[PDB]
Protein backbone atom coordinates (compact mmCIF):
# COMPACT_ATOMS: atom_id res chain seq x y z
CA UNK A 1 0.00 0.00 0.00
CA UNK A 2 0.83 3.79 0.12
CA UNK A 3 0.34 6.83 -1.95
CA UNK A 4 2.17 9.87 -3.62
CA UNK A 5 0.02 13.17 -2.18
CA UNK A 6 0.82 16.38 -4.14
CA UNK A 7 -0.98 19.64 -4.47
CA UNK A 8 -4.65 18.22 -4.48
CA UNK A 9 -4.56 15.28 -6.08
CA UNK A 10 -3.63 11.71 -4.74
CA UNK A 11 -1.45 9.23 -7.13
CA UNK A 12 -2.20 5.75 -6.16
CA UNK A 13 -1.96 1.77 -8.32
CA UNK A 14 -4.79 1.59 -10.00
CA UNK A 15 -5.40 -2.20 -8.94
CA UNK A 16 -5.15 -0.86 -5.30
CA UNK A 17 -7.75 1.83 -5.90
CA UNK A 18 -10.41 2.36 -3.43
CA UNK A 19 -14.45 3.22 -4.04
CA UNK A 20 -13.79 6.87 -2.75
CA UNK A 21 -10.60 7.06 -5.54
CA UNK A 22 -13.06 6.20 -8.23
CA UNK A 23 -15.61 8.67 -6.84
CA UNK A 24 -13.18 11.67 -7.04
CA UNK A 25 -11.85 10.00 -10.60
CA UNK A 26 -8.96 13.09 -11.94
CA UNK A 27 -7.56 10.23 -14.42
CA UNK A 28 -6.43 6.47 -15.02
CA UNK A 29 -4.15 4.66 -17.32
CA UNK A 30 -4.60 0.61 -16.76
CA UNK A 31 -1.59 0.72 -19.02
CA UNK A 32 0.31 1.69 -16.70
CA UNK A 33 -1.28 0.84 -13.30
CA UNK A 34 -1.71 4.53 -12.20
CA UNK A 35 -5.17 6.30 -11.05
CA UNK A 36 -5.19 9.65 -9.68
CA UNK A 37 -7.75 11.15 -7.29
CA UNK A 38 -8.75 14.47 -5.73
CA UNK A 39 -8.18 15.47 -2.64
CA UNK A 40 -9.45 18.68 -0.19
CA UNK A 41 -6.21 18.76 1.72
CA UNK A 42 -3.17 19.80 0.34
CA UNK A 43 -0.26 17.03 0.12
CA UNK A 44 3.07 16.37 1.58
CA UNK A 45 4.77 15.38 -1.64
CA UNK A 46 7.07 16.87 -4.33
CA UNK A 47 7.55 15.16 -7.99
CA UNK A 48 11.08 15.15 -9.61
CA UNK A 49 11.24 16.47 -13.03
CA UNK A 50 14.73 15.38 -13.69
CA UNK A 51 16.68 11.97 -16.01
CA UNK A 52 18.03 10.12 -12.67
CA UNK A 53 18.10 6.30 -13.25
CA UNK A 54 19.31 6.45 -9.42
CA UNK A 55 17.22 6.46 -6.36
CA UNK A 56 16.03 4.92 -2.79
CA UNK A 57 12.54 3.13 -2.79
CA UNK A 58 11.27 2.00 0.26
CA UNK A 59 9.78 -1.55 0.81
CA UNK A 60 7.10 -2.48 3.33
CA UNK A 61 7.56 -5.94 3.84
CA UNK A 62 11.10 -5.60 5.05
CA UNK A 63 10.43 -2.32 7.19
CA UNK A 64 13.37 -0.64 4.98
CA UNK A 65 14.66 1.46 2.21
CA UNK A 66 17.16 0.17 -0.32
CA UNK A 67 19.19 2.16 -3.10
CA UNK A 68 18.49 1.11 -6.44
CA UNK A 69 20.30 1.16 -10.21
CA UNK A 70 17.01 1.03 -12.29
CA UNK A 71 16.12 1.74 -16.06
CA UNK A 72 13.84 4.44 -18.32
CA UNK A 73 10.68 4.17 -18.29
CA UNK A 74 9.45 1.37 -21.17
CA UNK A 75 6.85 -0.90 -22.42
CA UNK A 76 7.23 -4.83 -20.59
CA UNK A 77 5.27 -7.40 -20.56
CA UNK A 78 3.84 -8.31 -17.55
CA UNK A 79 2.19 -11.93 -16.59
CA UNK A 80 -1.78 -12.06 -15.62
CA UNK A 81 -2.66 -11.58 -12.29
CA UNK A 82 -6.01 -11.94 -10.50
CA UNK A 83 -5.89 -7.83 -11.36
CA UNK A 84 -4.89 -7.63 -15.31
CA UNK A 85 -4.98 -9.65 -17.75
CA UNK A 86 -1.16 -10.62 -19.89
CA UNK A 87 -0.15 -7.66 -21.25
CA UNK A 88 2.20 -4.96 -21.47
CA UNK A 89 2.53 -2.38 -19.28
CA UNK A 90 4.65 1.24 -20.47
CA UNK A 91 6.14 3.84 -18.35
CA UNK A 92 7.40 0.71 -16.44
CA UNK A 93 11.13 1.09 -14.42
CA UNK A 94 12.99 -2.42 -13.54
CA UNK A 95 15.64 -2.55 -10.90
CA UNK A 96 17.35 -5.22 -9.17
CA UNK A 97 15.96 -4.96 -5.28
CA UNK A 98 13.29 -7.54 -2.91
CA UNK A 99 9.28 -7.17 -3.55
CA UNK A 100 6.20 -8.57 -2.69
CA UNK A 101 2.72 -7.85 -4.04
CA UNK A 102 1.71 -5.87 -0.91
CA UNK A 103 4.66 -3.35 -1.36
CA UNK A 104 3.07 -1.74 -4.21
CA UNK A 105 2.43 1.88 -3.29
CA UNK A 106 6.18 2.04 -2.03
CA UNK A 107 7.77 5.25 -3.29
CA UNK A 108 11.03 5.73 -4.73
CA UNK A 109 12.81 8.50 -4.42
CA UNK A 110 15.68 10.51 -5.78
CA UNK A 111 17.73 13.97 -4.85
CA UNK A 112 14.73 15.95 -6.79
CA UNK A 113 11.97 14.55 -5.15
CA UNK A 114 9.53 11.61 -5.78
CA UNK A 115 10.49 9.63 -9.16
CA UNK A 116 7.35 6.60 -8.91
CA UNK A 117 5.83 4.00 -6.76
CA UNK A 118 6.25 0.65 -6.99
CA UNK A 119 3.51 -1.36 -9.30
CA UNK A 120 5.38 -5.24 -10.17
CA UNK A 121 7.90 -7.71 -8.82
CA UNK A 122 9.44 -11.18 -8.80
CA UNK A 123 12.48 -13.09 -8.43
CA UNK A 124 14.65 -10.14 -7.11
CA UNK A 125 13.42 -7.84 -9.19
CA UNK A 126 10.98 -5.03 -8.32
CA UNK A 127 9.36 -2.60 -11.10
CA UNK A 128 8.48 1.36 -10.38
CA UNK A 129 5.31 2.92 -12.11
CA UNK A 130 7.00 6.50 -13.43
CA UNK A 131 4.97 9.76 -12.62
CA UNK A 132 7.91 12.02 -13.79
CA UNK A 133 6.51 12.83 -17.03
CA UNK A 134 2.65 14.05 -15.29
CA UNK A 135 3.77 17.61 -15.75
CA UNK A 136 -0.23 18.48 -14.78
CA UNK A 137 0.43 17.12 -11.34
CA UNK A 138 2.20 20.32 -10.38
CA UNK A 139 -0.43 22.70 -11.15
C1 LIG B 1 6.58 -10.42 -6.20
O1 LIG B 1 5.37 -9.90 -6.76
C2 LIG B 1 5.22 -8.55 -6.80
N1 LIG B 1 6.03 -7.74 -6.13
C3 LIG B 1 5.75 -6.42 -6.16
C4 LIG B 1 4.67 -5.88 -6.81
C5 LIG B 1 3.84 -6.73 -7.52
C6 LIG B 1 4.13 -8.09 -7.53
N2 LIG B 1 3.37 -9.01 -8.29
S1 LIG B 1 3.14 -8.76 -9.91
O2 LIG B 1 4.23 -8.10 -10.54
O3 LIG B 1 2.70 -10.02 -10.43
N3 LIG B 1 1.86 -7.79 -10.02
C7 LIG B 1 0.64 -8.10 -9.23
C8 LIG B 1 -0.34 -6.95 -9.03
C9 LIG B 1 -0.57 -6.18 -10.33
C10 LIG B 1 0.78 -5.73 -10.90
C11 LIG B 1 0.64 -4.98 -12.21
N4 LIG B 1 1.18 -3.77 -12.25
O4 LIG B 1 0.17 -5.53 -13.22
C12 LIG B 1 1.66 -6.93 -11.21
ZN1 LIG C 1 16.35 13.17 -9.92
Amino acid sequence: SGAIYVGNYRVVNRHLATHNDWANLVWEDSSRDLLVSSTTAQGCDTIARCDCQTGVYYCSSRRKHYPVSFSKPSLIFVEASEYYPARYQSHLMLAVGHSEPGDCGGILRCQHGVVGIVSTGGNGLVGFADVRDLLWLDE
